[PDB]
């Protein structure tokens, strides 16, 4: 899990959202009647109405991540 | 899981939406009458309306990720 | 996990929204009668009605994360 | 978990919102007739309604971090 | 767990919200007839109705941290 | 956990807001009939209506944390 | 739990708001009919209604912090 970034040297624009009666949902774990209910979450949970990613990582960007789940 | 990005050296845009009435899900885990339940994210979960991306990574970008599920 | 970010060196923008009654969730873990229920977070949860993210990372940026579950 | 950030060396924005009756929740546990619940929490929860993150990191940034969870 | 920023050398801007009746929740722990409830949080609990960062790190910034559970 | 930041040498702004009965939580730990309830923050929580963060770290800075849970 | 930070040498702001019946809470610890109760806190526990930060740390800063939870 390696995540190396280098950068090396020597517009008009829009997003628009008209929204009524917006229910959003990211990760859900919805249950009944268990004994174990396990959420590990180790990356990225982007949840919204407008979620708007612009222009990102103009340099060098390292999102290095791991997760792990282990059960005997 | 090596991620490597290297950069050397020596106009108009739109997005429009228009909803009514939405009803958006990720991920999603529903159950009844278990004994186990695991969500395990390592990942990106980008959830939304208007989940829009423009002119990501200009530069060098570097997404390196991992996960793993064991059971003994 | 290792994250490494280097930078080496000798417009108009617009994101609106109109959002009427808006629910948003993130990470639930909704559950009835169990025993054990773990939320183990270790990235990154953005959640809202207007996520926004604009010229991130201009420069050098390492977001270098980890997580682990160990049950036995 | 090594996060490693360098920097060497030798216009017009707008993010708008108009929301009416709004209800955001992040990262929730609801449950009910258990033993136990946990909710470790080590990166980062971002919630609100114009959740904006505009030019962040113009330099160098190295957001390191790390969680677990052991049971025995 | 080690996080390092360096930086050696030798415009308009808008963010608008208009809110009526908002609920935000950010971490939360609901729960009924249980025995233990632990909330462990080492990270960045960020919550609001405008929750705004604008031309954070300028310079170096390292955002090291760290959490455990350990329970036998 | 160690966390370094080091600096070497050698515009018009405006967040604004408009709320009317706005309600925010944070870090919640509701409970009924339990017997243990543990909350123990070691990072940052920032709750309020207009959370803003604007120009931090102009210069170094190292912001290491660390917290932990046992139990036996 | 080493935070370390080193500086070494040789415009128009705005934030408002506007707020009507607004009810904000941090970290709250709710419960009925418990034997234990412990809120152990070491981090940053910012609560208000404009809770503002401009321009911190201009030069170096150090903000290291640790906790625990030992329970035999």
């Amino acid at each position: 899990v390696v995540a190396a970034a280098e950068k090396t040297k020597q517009g008009v624009l829009y997003v628009g959202s008209k929204t009524k009666e917006g229910v959003v949902h990211g990760v859900a774990t919805v249950a009944e009647k268990t004994k174990e209910q396990v959420t590990n979450v180790g990356g990225a949970v982007v949840t919204g109405v407008t979620a708007v990613a612009q222009k990102t990582v103009e340099g060098a960007g390292s999102i290095a991540a791991a997760t792990g789940f282990v059960k005997k």
